[PDB]
């Protein structure tokens, strides 16, 4: 039954993916058309993953203490707690992308949210991107995110950009421009946890390093 | 010998952040001062700290194999391994911001680099922090971490500034200021590291999550 088992333990954290997948979706579908609603939707239906992942510790524990896994197998159960990690991480973020979400209510945006959005969906698919290349045990689509990353950098710039330019200074816009400065923030750790995912595939894989 | 077990796997994990202590030290002291010698000093010395991580996983899949821990001491062996991986991450950043210091080899910075200066030691300290944090088990100073983050962000921001409005527009110059946009990235990686530590540190005890 072992083979068995680690092919359970695969798919229990592919399950975190598909879930942190989907809050991931509706976080920011929520907070570019600003429903609270959908905000919500996000934040009370997370702690679900938090016990996903306490599954995923015990599980591989177990095996760890009980049927004895060997090296090769060893490595694979651990890279699996590692990454549960960083899709709970990374699933949290969503929350928070839901709470700023709420904390700006319904008032329009000092500015276009554009840019922004696609700086998430392009940090989003880095997950599904280094999920997927967990799944598959692919340890080459990393370089490849590798990309997705450079291309969160300059999408980031062209964030502060239409950001610390435009003039209408005043409390109420201001603390609107923090929320919108705190979600690049949270979208760039969605980022470098997707990288952090691609480095265990990669290692546990070449045994060597996540590139540039 | 058990308890002492437990108490070198925890030196052993200090020990991997007393080294890439000293490695952030110098690489940004590398770079300010553009030191091509201690650059290298960096990345020479640091398979050393990749070394160590396998010691720790080796030796924490064995007590969770051989000695049978009991549920707190297995959390701990737990957050050992993934602390032990942020550690590394970290080193490795500082290893790149080494290659980065390089890059540009010696012909002054186009602009001031102090304020990336401060907002790379802002983000060393949180490390410091969260290993001293990790050390004690002192899951409190988290919230501490919190807001150095905070102070990470408004120091990036301020940093965009200087960057993206000095006009003098060149190739050379350019690709100038986009290695010290990638050092601006790695510095914000090693942030949500140190964060990342104390997220484990925080869970382990509190069992409740790392505030904002």
């Amino acid at each position: 039954t072992f083979a068995d088992d680690l092919a359970s333990l695969h798919n229990k954290l592919i399950e975190m993916g598909r879930l942190t997948e989907v809050a991931l979706q509706q976080a920011i579908e929520a907070f570019q058309t600003q429903n609270a609603n959908l905000a919500m939707a996000v934040i009370d239906g997370d702690g679900s993953i938090d016990a996903l992942e306490e599954e995923v510790n015990d599980f591989a524990l177990w095996l760890i203490a009980a049927q004895q896994p060997v090296a090769t197998d060893l490595r694979r159960i651990v890279a699996a707690i590692k990454i549960a990690s960083d899709i709970e991480r990374i699933a949290d973020f969503a929350v928070n992308i839901a709470k700023a979400c709420i904390r700006i209510g319904g008032q329009p945006f000092v500015m276009d949210i554009g840019p922004l959005v696609l700086m998430y969906r392009l940090a989003t698919d880095m997950v599904s991107t280094a999920i997927a290349a967990y799944d598959r045990e692919d340890a080459s689509l990393a370089a490849q995110i590798a990309d997705m990353d450079h291309r969160v950098d300059e999408q980031y710039g062209e964030m502060m950009a239409s950001l610390l330019a435009v003039a209408k200074t005043d409390a109420a816009t201001l603390a609107q421009m923090n929320v919108l400065a705190l979600v690049a923030r949270y979208i760039e750790r969605t980022a470098d946890h997707a990288t952090n995912i691609a480095e265990h595939l990669v290692y546990l894989v070449k045994g060597k390093h996540y590139d540039f």
